[PDB]
């Protein structure tokens, strides 16, 4: 529906802010 918010599946980018 949009973004994973915390970078869930996007966990490689997750470390940017989460």
């Amino acid at each position: 529906i949009g973004l994973r918010g915390l970078g869930r599946k996007i966990a490689l980018i997750h470390k940017k802010y989460g």
